[PDB]
């Protein structure tokens, strides 16, 4: 099975836009896919339980049927850090369980995305982050970059980061989050040379529900 | 002399304002202090040239009387990233400029505090980085962290990269950004465990002009 983990630069900088532009394009490819949300805070409340509108995004935009609670197995209601609410909660983060709902997708996707909460280093209890469960499982990592002003140095950051924990930094994506400015180019220029990772592509700025856009046209699954 | 250099974990987490802060502290104790902040950009038109509104906050929270161009010798009027305007511009930003300015403040002040220009990783040009400047004068550092969502990240990715880099990182500043929040106390005990140096104090809130507000109270000068 291919896997790759999705990280981003910062909160809300387009990383369930860019999985989705992702998944379709693998899709695209023939794939069948599987997007997986391990760890999600920031839930509504249904007739059927908690449900976080990013995985409901990555749910339906994986070619295969696939129940809820497969493609997230940890729902908090609250938006913060997942190790705070789990805490509060009384309702633990178990790798064990992040691992096996990942081999239970591998049972019946040949392409899977498996997606983060937050950045980086996102505490999932108070001596493990997610972090550490992506090096456990040995997920070569894409990268999302907001292009902004702030994101040359977090998209440094993270990719060094990542390199020093003996990692593969497989690929990042340019996301435009906010209209046309003065020096979009160059941001990308700078990025290009600064990430030692083929850019994959790059999503425009697009003002209406990005993530049921059809997307995937601006992702190269080539180089991956 | 002692020397610090104070970077953030994000742009607009309130840099000047810690800085502001710890000259007003080091004043109390006693220091003949001088900010220094060897590039800027985003800078105002006067009839003496184009001012930058941090380096003018650092040199009036000097104790010592400091001419402008000795707190703030690179000044550009466009907020970009300085690798990008002094290409833009035809003025090179020079390391032995740079150092020569810290020496030319260390004659006269013996407590001096470096502010960056953005975060850890901002290009000065395309091969040479702050970061580089940074660990070639051997300076301590200062992390300052706005106390938000996103912050636990940021902070332990800059963290990592300046003691993957063999510098020390001196202490961290905690400044609340927004209003009292739902998990204030959460976030700060999280950071307090992770960030590897002593916690020099908290700046609250400050609806008004915070650069100008008698925030020295706030740090603790002997944890330095
Ligand atoms: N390309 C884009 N164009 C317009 N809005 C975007 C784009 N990418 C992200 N956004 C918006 O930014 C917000 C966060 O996006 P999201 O994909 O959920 O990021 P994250 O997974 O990092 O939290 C959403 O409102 C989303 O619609
Ligand atoms: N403690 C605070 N209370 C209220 N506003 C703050 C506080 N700290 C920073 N800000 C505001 O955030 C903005 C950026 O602050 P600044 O000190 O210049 O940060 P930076 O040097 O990282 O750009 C300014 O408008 C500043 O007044």
């Amino acid at each position: 099975s291919k896997r790759y983990f999705v990280t981003g630069t910062d909160t809300e900088v387009g990383k369930t836009v860019a999985s989705c532009a992702l998944l379709q394009a693998a899709k695209a490819a023939g794939y069948r896919t599987a997007g997986y949300k391990p760890v999600a805070s920031g839930s509504e409340k249904t007739p059927e339980g908690l449900r976080n509108s990013d995985a409901l995004a990555l749910q339906r935009n994986s070619s295969l049927q696939l129940d809820y609670a497969t493609v997230n197995p940890y729902t908090f209601a609250e938006p913060t850090s997942p190790h705070i609410i789990s805490a509060q909660e009384g309702r633990p983060i178990e790798s064990l369980v992040m691992s096996a709902g990942l081999r239970a997708l591998e049972q019946q996707a040949d392409w899977v995305l498996v997606e983060g909460a937050g950045g980086w280093f996102t505490p999932l209890s108070d001596t493990f982050t997610f972090a550490d469960w992506v090096t456990q499982e040995q997920l070569p990592v894409i990268l999302v970059v907001g292009v902004k002003l702030g994101c040359i140095n977090h998209a440094m950051l993270t990719a060094q980061v990542i390199q020093h924990a003996g990692l593969t930094l497989a690929g990042w994506v340019a996301n435009d989050v906010t209209p046309p400015g003065k020096r979009h180019a160059e941001y990308m220029t700078t990025l290009t040379r600064m990430i030692p990772a083929p850019l994959l592509g790059e999503i425009p700025w697009l003002a209406e529900n990005p993530e049921n856009a059809a997307t995937g046209k601006y992702i190269n699954l080539a180089l991956l």
